[PDB]
Order: C-alpha cells, then sequence, then structure tokens
C-alpha cells in the first residue's frame, strides 16, 4: 500500500502545467514525483497546433527566462513563424508560431524524461489523504498510495468532462481519452465551489482532397524568429505556408435553416460560427484559414469555423465553401464540458486558503489556452518545492511579470469568461515587454535557483555589454562647429546650436541606433544587437519608465499589508453591509488587493486601516 | 444519419491488422473507410518493442513481397538488427530487430495517411446492420451510420478487456486506453461462440537510476540484414546496445514467500516469473534483459520478468538484483483478459461461414503477437475487396506461405493456447523460406494488382538475373586434364576423374558460391548477390524441393474437392456417432482438410467420398 520512499512534492497531471511544475520542483534540487494517467501524450496539443501570440507570447517569453520548456520544445516543431506588430512600437510585437505536433511532442518528452531528481509514474488518482487542514499523500487506483510533504494538481479539462455534438453527449476527457470521474466528486467534497464551463473545436479536413490550386497562399517572416534565449534559427525544421478561404451565402443560409438543432438558441465574443452569422447579419463575408499540422501528415485545420451543430451542418458548410468542393472530414468537430473551481479561495501562491500544501494550476483555475497553464504549474511547483523544504514562498506583482497580472486578475475579477490573456489587460505594458523578460526575472531564478550556468553566463555577458554599451554613449559629445558637425547637420533636422551629445542626440524620434551606429563617432555597433535594442527602448521610454516606477514604488505600503483569511470583517465597525458581504466573499490578501476590487472606496479602506491599528494586527502602515 | 457516399471495404480498427487491411483495400482501386477510436496511436506497441523472430520474420516478409507496411516502417524506425541462426542452414535464419517506438509509429501514421483510395475516420462502433445473413452498414456512438459492401473487425484485444493487477481489476483496453464493451455484447448477438483469455506484461524501469558499469554488453552484427526487398542499411538510425543481468537466491525467496497474493495458484509453457521458480525449483539463475525503448528516452523494457504479483513484490524483485540496487519503475507490470471468439466458424478466407461479408482478423482469432496480426488483417482486407468487385476470392495453401499454415491451423487446432507460429509447426519449411518470398508471392500480388511498377521491375530483374545465373553455369564442362585443373584438384577432395561440370561440381557440399565465382572459369559472380544465393539454394535442395513438389502435387484433388457448411453429416450412412460429432462441430471447407482432424480415418474419408459421389455433389475426384 504505502510506498516505501517519501517524496517532496507530487505532481497530478502531466499536461501543460504539470511539466512545468515538475522540472521547476526537480530542478531546484527537490525530489518530485509525476503521476499521469498515460505516457506518449505528454506535450499533445488538443486545440489549434498554434504557440504563442497577442498576449501568449509574453507568458511563454517569462517561463523561458525562468527555466522553462515551452520556449525550448518550439524551436525544433514550428513550421511557420511570425511576428505580429512588428510595424508598431517594440512593447507591443508578439511572436506566432505554427507548430509540427509530432516534433513538440517528442521534444517534451525527451526533455521531460532525462530530469535528474525527477521520477515519472502512469496511474490515476482516486482519492487525496487530509487530516487537521494539511494534504499529505494520495491514492491511485490500483492500490498503491504515496507520501509527501506537498501536492499538485494539474487535472485541466479531464475533472468530469462530457463531449457535445448537437444534442447528444457522451463521456470524455477529450477526443480518444477517459474521465476522471471519481476524483470530480473526492475534490467536491473539500470546501471548494466548484462550476462547468464549455468549450468546442472545430473538425479536420483532409489536405488531399481540397483544391489548394485556386487558394490565396500566406507566409511568414523571411528572418524566421526564436522564442528561447539561446536557441537561433538553425534548430528550425522545414517551413509550410497557409491557406486562406472565405464563406458564402449558402453556408449562412444553411446556418440559418438548420439553427433549430442546437443546444443553444455564453462569452462576450462569438466563438462558434453560427454566433458569427446571428449576431452580425449583414455580413456576408468570413475569413477560414487552412493550415498543416505538421509536414509529415496530411490532415488540415481550418481555423475560423468551430460550431455545435450536428455532423450533416457540418459536412454542408465544408462542401458549401471554394475549394471545398468535394473535400472529407477525419475528425468531427466537437465540445466539452468541464468543472472547475472559483479562484477566490486560493492565495496569491495558487495555494488554497483553506488547505495546507494544496495547490491548483492548469484549467481547473479558470482559464483556457497552453500559455496560460505553463506559468500557473511553473509558480506552483515553485511554491511547493519551497514549501516543502520549509522556506518562503514567492509570487511577483503586476509590475514586473503579466504572471501576477494574471494571478491578480483570477483573484479579483468575479467574472464568468473563461480568462484570455490580453496586452492591454495589463496596467504597465511600457515596461512588462518580451526582451527583457529575463532582465528583470533570470536574477530572481538564480536567488531561487531555477537558473543554471549557462543561462547565468549569457546573462552575465549580456548585463556587461548592455552597461559598457551606456557608458560608451553617455561618453560622447559634439558641437555644431565640429569638423565632422556638417554631416550630422545634413541628414538630421533642426541643426546643432549648442553643444550635443550622442544620449541627447537620440533623443529625437526620427532617428535610429543602427543610423547613429553608422557615424564618425558613435564607433560601430556591438555585434549583439540583441542587446543592443535594449538601449534604444531605454532611452526611448526612459520618461515613462520613471514615471511609472515613482507611481509602483507608492503603493509599496498597500502591497505589502496583508490580510489573514481566518479575518472576520463583520467585526468592524462603520462598514457597510454590502461591503462586510463583498470582502467577507472575496477574502483578500492584501490592502491593495482589497482596494483592487470592485465596490469597495477609499473610505472603506481607511476605515479598515483604522479597525487594524486598533486591533494591532499591523505593525505599521508607512 | 446516413451517410450520403456508400463505400466498399470498411475496416473497424486501425491497430497492427486495420492498416494492413486498409492499405490492401485501397491500392487493389477500392474506396475503402477506417474508422478507429483515436488517432496519434497508429503503429503504436504495447508490449516488447521488438519486431521479427523465429516464425514472426517469416509473416513480415510475406506482408511486404505482396505489398505490406510493417516491413517498411521498421527499416527507419530500428535501433538494433540481429540475425538468429546465421551459422545454421539458410532455410531457418530470422531477422530481429529492437525498434525505437516513435518513429515506427510516426513512420506508420505517415504512410498510411497519403493513401489515395482510403480515408480515415475518428469514432467508435456500437452495433452492426444485419439482414437475411448479410451485413451491411455499421453503427458509430455519435449516431453517425455508414453503408459499406464489406465490414472487416480488427478490434484486437478492445472487445470487454480488463485489466488485472495482483487480486484487483478494472475495466480497460490496455495501459491508458478505454475497452469497447457495448460491441462485445453486440458480436454476442451474432452466430459466434466466445472466450475469453488473459495475458500480462512486466514493468519499465529508468535508465538513469540502474548502475550499468557493472552490467554486460550486447551487439548485433557488423554487416546490417534488411527486411524489405526494397530499402537498403542507409536509412537505419544509430545503434544502441542492450545489458543483462541476472536474478539470485533473495527473488526467488521473495517470490515463493509472497505467492499467496495472486489470482492464479495456462500455455504449456510459463510466461511468467513465478511460474519459471515453481515449474523448476532447482534452478537458481535467471537470464534477464534490459533493453531501450528508443534512442531518446531513458525507459528501460526488462525483459524476462513479466508477473501479475502485487507492486511490494515487483519492486523487491527489481531492488533486489544486481545492479539495480536503487531502481525505479515509471510504469507497473499488469495483466489484461479479453475476449476472442473461436476460429472454427469461419471460412479459410477468413469470412465467417454463416454471415456474408463479415470478416475476422487479429487478436479476435485466437492469436497474439504483431506478426500474427499483420497477415490476417491483409489476406481479409484483400478477400472484403474482391468480394465489394463481384469476383472470386483467394486464399493460400500450407505450401505456399506461412499464413497458409496458420489460417489451416487455426481452422483446425482445437487447442486453447494462443496461437504463437514457430518454424518447426509447418511441415513445408525447406522452400517455405525468407529470402525466397517475393518469388513466390509478388506474381500473385500483381494479378490481383496489390504490386506497383518498382517491384514489378525489381522482381523482372532479379528472375532476369536468376535465370541468366543458372543457364551460365549450366553452359560449363571441365575435365580432369584440364588446363587449369591441377588448381581445381588442389583445393577440392576427390580430385576430377572424368568430365566435370559447375552444375555438378557444386553438388559437393563443402563447396560454396563465392569460391567457385573466384575461379580461372566460372566468371566473377553478379553484383546483386541477393540474386545470386537463390541459386546456390537452389542448387544445394533441388533433391529435397523436387520431393516435396511431387509429394504436394498428389494431395491437391483432396485440395479442391470442397465440403459446404450446409452439409449435414447426420444424413450419412456408415460412419461413427463419435466422427459425425467431430465433423459437425468443425464442418471443414474440404475433405483434404476435415482429414487433417484429429479423430478422422482414411475408412472415414472413403465413406465421405463415397456418400458425395452418391448424392452428386462432387463433379469428380480424380
Ligand atoms: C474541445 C476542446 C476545445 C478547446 N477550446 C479551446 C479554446 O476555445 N481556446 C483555447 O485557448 N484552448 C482551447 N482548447 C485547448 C485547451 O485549453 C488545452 O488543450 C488544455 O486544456 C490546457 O492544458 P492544461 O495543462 O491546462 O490541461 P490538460 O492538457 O487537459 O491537462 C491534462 C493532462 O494531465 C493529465 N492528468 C489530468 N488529470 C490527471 C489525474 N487526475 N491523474 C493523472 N494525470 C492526470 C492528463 O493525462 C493529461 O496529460 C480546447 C481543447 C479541447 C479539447
Ligand atoms: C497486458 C498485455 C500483455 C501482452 N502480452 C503479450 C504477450 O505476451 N505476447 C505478445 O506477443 N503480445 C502481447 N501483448 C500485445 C498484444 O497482445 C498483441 O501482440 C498486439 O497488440 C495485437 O494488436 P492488434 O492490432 O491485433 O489489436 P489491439 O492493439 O489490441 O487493438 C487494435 C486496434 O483497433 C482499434 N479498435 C478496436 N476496436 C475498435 C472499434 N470498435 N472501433 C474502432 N477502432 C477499434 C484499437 O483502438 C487498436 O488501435 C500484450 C498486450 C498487453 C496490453
Amino acid at each position: 500500500m504505502f510506498y516505501p520512499d517519501p517524496f517532496d512534492v507530487i505532481i497530478i497531471g502531466g499536461g501543460h502545467a504539470g511539466t512545468e511544475a515538475a522540472m521547476a520542483a526537480a530542478r531546484m534540487g527537490q525530489q518530485t514525483l509525476l503521476l499521469t494517467h498515460n505516457i506518449d501524450t505528454l506535450g499533445q496539443m488538443s486545440c489549434n497546433p498554434a504557440i504563442g501570440g497577442i498576449g501568449k507570447g509574453h507568458l511563454v517569453k517569462e517561463v523561458d527566462a525562468l527555466g522553462g520548456l515551452m520556449a525550448k520544445a518550439i524551436d525544433q516543431a514550428g513550421i511557420q513563424f511570425r511576428i505580429l506588430n512588428a510595424s508598431k512600437g517594440p512593447a507591443v510585437r508578439a511572436t506566432r508560431a505554427q507548430a509540427d505536433r509530432v516534433l513538440y511532442r517528442q521534444a517534451v518528452r525527451t526533455a521531460l524524461e532525462n530530469q535528474p531528481n525527477l521520477m515519472i509514474f502512469q496511474q490515476a488518482v482516486e482519492d487525496l489523504i487530509v487530516e487537521n487542514d494539511r494534504v499529505v499523500g494520495a491514492v491511485t487506483q490500483m492500490g498503491l498510495k504515496f507520501r509527501a510533504k506537498a501536492v499538485v494538481l494539474t487535472v485541466g479539462t479531464f475533472l468530469d468532462g462530457k463531449i457535445h455534438i448537437g444534442l447528444d453527449n457522451y463521456s470524455g476527457g477529450r477526443a480518444g481519452d477517459p474521465p476522471s470521474i471519481p476524483l470530480s466528486r473526492r475534490l467536491r467534497e473539500l470546501p471548494l465551489r466548484v462550476g462547468r464551463l464549455k468549450t468546442g473545436t472545430p473538425p479536420r479536413i483532409d489536405a488531399r482532397t481540397i483544391d489548394f490550386s485556386v487558394l490565396a497562399q500566406q507566409h511568414g517572416d523571411n528572418p524566421m524568429p526564436v522564442f528561447s534565449f539561446m536557441g537561433n534559427a538553425s534548430q528550425h525544421p522545414q517551413q509550410v505556408p497557409c491557406y486562406i478561404t472565405h464563406t458564402n451565402e449558402k453556408t449562412h443560409d444553411v446556418i440559418r435553416s438548420n439553427l433549430d438543432r442546437s443546444p443553444m438558441y455564453g462569452p462576450r465574443y462569438c466563438p462558434s460560427i453560427e454566433d458569427k452569422v446571428m449576431r452580425f447579419a449583414d455580413r456576408n463575408q468570413h475569413q477560414i484559414f487552412l493550415e498543416p499540422e505538421g509536414l509529415t501528415s496530411n490532415e488540415i485545420y481550418p481555423n475560423g469555423i468551430s460550431t455545435s451543430l450536428p455532423f450533416d451542418v457540418q459536412m454542408q458548410i465544408v462542401r458549401s465553401m471554394q475549394g471545398m468542393e468535394n473535400a472529407k472530414i477525419v475528425r468531427p468537430g466537437y465540445a466539452i464540458e468541464y468543472d472547475f473551481f472559483d479562484p477566490r479561495d486560493l492565495k496569491p501562491t495558487l495555494e488554497s486558503k483553506f488547505i495546507q500544501g494544496l495547490f491548483f494550476a492548469g484549467q481547473i483555475n479558470g482559464t483556457t489556452g497552453y500559455e496560460e497553464a505553463a506559468a500557473q504549474g511553473l509558480l506552483a511547483g515553485l511554491n511547493a518545492a519551497r514549501l516543502s523544504a520549509d522556506k518562503e514562498g514567492w509570487a511577483p506583482a503586476r509590475s514586473q511579470a503579466y504572471l501576477g497580472v494574471l494571478v491578480d486578475d483570477l483573484c479579483t475579477l468575479g467574472t464568468k469568461e473563461p480568462y484570455r490573456m490580453f496586452t492591454s489587460r495589463a496596467e504597465y505594458r511600457l515596461m512588462l515587454r518580451e526582451d527583457n523578460a529575463d532582465l528583470r526575472l533570470t536574477e530572481i531564478g538564480r536567488e531561487l535557483g531555477l537558473v543554471d550556468d549557462e543561462r547565468w553566463a549569457r546573462f552575465n555577458e549580456k548585463l556587461e555589454n548592455i552597461e559598457r554599451e551606456r557608458q560608451r554613449l553617455k561618453s560622447t559629445w559634439v558641437t555644431p562647429s565640429a569638423e565632422a558637425a556638417a554631416e550630422v547637420n545634413a541628414h538630421l533636422t533642426a541643426p546643432l546650436s549648442r553643444e550635443a551629445s550622442g544620449e541627447d542626440l537620440l533623443r529625437r524620434p526620427e532617428m535610429t541606433y543602427e543610423k547613429l551606429t553608422t557615424l564618425t563617432p558613435f564607433a560601430p555597433a556591438l555585434t549583439d544587437e540583441q542587446a543592443a535594442e535594449q538601449v534604444e527602448i531605454q532611452v526611448k521610454y526612459e520618461g515613462y519608465i520613471a514615471r511609472q516606477q515613482d507611481e509602483i514604488e507608492k503603493q509599496l505600503r498597500n502591497e505589502n499589508t496583508l490580510l489573514p483569511a481566518t479575518l472576520d470583517y463583520r467585526q468592524v465597525s462603520g462598514l457597510s453591509n454590502e461591503v462586510i458581504a463583498k470582502l467577507n466573499d472575496h477574502k483578500p490578501a492584501s490592502i491593495g488587493q482589497a482596494s483592487r476590487i470592485s465596490g469597495v472606496t477609499p473610505a472603506a479602506i481607511s476605515i479598515l486601516l483604522v479597525w487594524l491599528k486598533k486591533q494591532g494586527m499591523l505593525r505599521r502602515s508607512a
């Protein structure tokens, strides 16, 4: 029954969050155990085979900078690479990759399979062990049960999910996988409010039944970009293009005629296609993408045609488009409904506020998307390994990582939509960029021992280059009567009228970095342009960064002021009943986090501070 | 409900037999449809990751010579290659390959995914449609149902199987896959007797917890062999070795002490390890192999340590061996029990004798092993596509293919052991070799349109080379007083005493082919040694081949004499009651097949022939 070796941390579910948690825990020198249903599914993509995008590439970069694996399994599995918002400011760009599925799966499995201090095990779980608000050990299906000092759950969408097609349904975790039914009931016993969500995916087409000779082609950028701060372009496999098609009035007529057979007729947008037509009935054209699932299989994923209608309607819609006159379907589209926990009963370190040692990550946190689970799993594993070693935990803030924004929003949002990350959703966009993620996370990774020697050396060299470039550019001066100043005035507006300097010379918006590096002064730029772009970004954004920094420094006291979960707001005088109920329901962790809740005003926080001072629950508030 | 396109043949289950059936049906110019649970499992190996062996390589060669895929997916996925019985006669050699699992899976999937006239579909089946002893169409789970003129079942071990560990059990098709329960009941309604069998597999070890520094290594053959008659050695990936270890008295003591916890305490041999110790208690040493599952994963398959004991005993046995003092297990060992049909109610063309158009192949035919299913599936698909096109079927005999022997034995054996192919199990070993499989099957493949142009050209060139070599060796003559005969007599015993010839010169057993080719006469041999070995084999085995040929030619009349399944042997005078019951139970297809049944004597067949002549059910018997 009892396994004769105790472990530090046990992860349940090796999906997109479990793998990151296991890697983070093992790399931090703690004995890690990973339980999963079945192997060869590690790194499986059950949806659009794409990585990154607007708001998703930032999470990938954050995971990579802190010692992740998603950014490294994509450099050897991407069949198309593009940069989004390339023409706009550098703070908003993103990198999106159409990925070969098998190469990604194998990269993930091989990287995870050779990780020291970690062991994997293929078995389901059926219950957990808890006594005195402490979780210790998990129970498998055969009868063998383990013991550990910390447990992380990354079930995802397998918590008692049903596949829905048309008006019919059947049990299933996803297309071809079984459901984890009993664990849903066992967790329902725990003091966690549980709800249900539903999302769908479209069918798959056969590439050798589509006449691509009349379909428009789309390509990526000529210089293929990279995700990780370590690899280069020599690791990418061969490239393939994408095909673009549209719909026509016959498809809309068929959808409207057969709209009766649907469970519906809901997010604030339109995920399906019948929603697309009904919400906007005047539009008569839509864009559909066809992209290959890999460079060695002829299955085409159609993007933009997701629905929940029965099979006949699906076939008619597929067969009523240009270039799809005679098409075959290998995998029917379908939706799935799964359980989740409301993210208002766990600490910002992704630990349940009621149980000691229990952590949550992945889809069960009311989110969606590959990138939205890797960061959660990595942080959960980090905190679990810190706790098992008896050291204080860690959690990022809204001003240093998109992960902090994600956690804070999931804690104090209260909406019902699946959580999708967007660039504008964070209030510190101007500094929470992609190229500087390592510069703001790798030192923390090193302090907690999540970064090995190669990354440390690379970052030290990059920082040295940045500092030397800054100093050398600060060490130049020019005058209007300078011997070489004629050409400087020729191709620069507003010619020099007084003592000039490169640090001030570049302040003009029209000038760039490489242009200044090509000059009689301002000697040739450093060979590592990756470090060179940093100085340009800093010089262009210095004023806004300074303003935001002195803004952030002011809320630090409210950030530090913690509120224990045992607090009973009914024992506070001067607060309205609605505010009391709201604060009792949310149970924030800090006064600043409470202030971010909708419905609380500065008067409420002032009264709360007075009450805290009265009860002595705060050392000081300055 | 009804799919708007009728197909020629529908295969249910894309495993090891379904893929071959689909390829054979599609390559024969018939619209083929393949239903499966889930994709990315095509080509999965759920047991020892090895291909070929004694009696299994012959089936692989037969499949390859007739247009198969197993022999082509192994040349790009094998990590170790060896020849068994290399020192013995060429008629008994075999080729065995330790294979990388992922490369095999991807080769299979990519080869199957680009097959013209074939389409794949991911869906389970829940029932079949039959009227008036005819099967037309199958029903899926969602509700969509198809129509076809022929149906082939390749379920394998998913027909309502249970996983067993120790004294506990749970539903499962295998480690990580769901069971197909309702189809088992639906097939129970069909007039086919059903039974249950059980077989197990050992656990998996972690390669980075085993001290291989004190373990013996094993190697293959430097001159690499080849499976397919098309590829070469340039397609094989990098090679890896295998490790060898043993057991000791502590393991036996632990097994004996904890023998109580076992469902048992059965094939005529000992599949498990506790059986190994109990059946032969005097032996105190056993051989265990450790082989890598691939060149990119550190999971080690242990061969020779299969069992059904609980997990604690498994761990003790693993930890009580040299080099395994501190070992980890990633996948526990387990057994499975599954349903099957008794192979006495189907025609030799793998068609049920009662239903029209229904075919059986794979594990459901009471067999085991990868190679034992591919041939069955290929033949079933061939016959189904022939039937759907309204042409006479085909079935090999015992004298031209191991498939004929396999089918004949499964029809008229009556034992309970899982059927494993062995070289000595066939009575025509001397001609049913491996190197000549194409020479005896590719012409039939071409006649039925299973062979494309490349194989046809290669075989035509090879046959031309063989014929020219035969003629040129027949066109030589030597004399004792020959000018170059001094050396001939020097290195050959019994010097020439009369007119000599190479066709007679090579008749000496000590002489070889290459030695004769490197002589004053008998100019250098042809560059294609693959064709050169054929003449050596023919000249060495001519007498035995001639004897066996004139033997086989005599039973052809009994082979041709068919016996309809509607025959009622109770209406025959002069036959004993036991013989009547036996023949009614078996219901053979030919008088020769009936004679191969145990318990029938020549008197019975003579009386049967007399009765047939009386009733006029035979045109003639000569
Ligand atoms: C029908 C469908 C629709 C989708 N729609 C969208 C969409 O609209 N937008 C979008 O962004 N993404 C969508 N997706 C993708 C989805 O968000 C991701 O595929 C996935 O849910 C996120 O990964 P995860 O790690 O959070 O969960 P999963 O990948 O589901 O995690 C499950 C993994 O953990 C293992 N596991 C789980 N529970 C256990 C347990 N108890 N014991 C052991 N092992 C366990 C499983 O074996 C598996 O490896 C969709 C997917 C499907 C199938
Ligand atoms: C516990 C265990 C022990 C084993 N022991 C041995 C051993 O001792 N010796 C040995 O040689 N082999 C052993 N094996 C391997 C196995 O017995 C066979 O060697 C081999 O797997 C045969 O596979 P198959 O293709 O015939 O069928 P399977 O792999 O069992 O299934 C065939 C395929 O058809 C699909 N399918 C089935 N039903 C349907 C349906 N209704 N609709 C759609 N698709 C369907 C399945 O999903 C699968 O992909 C063992 C396997 C297990 C799990």
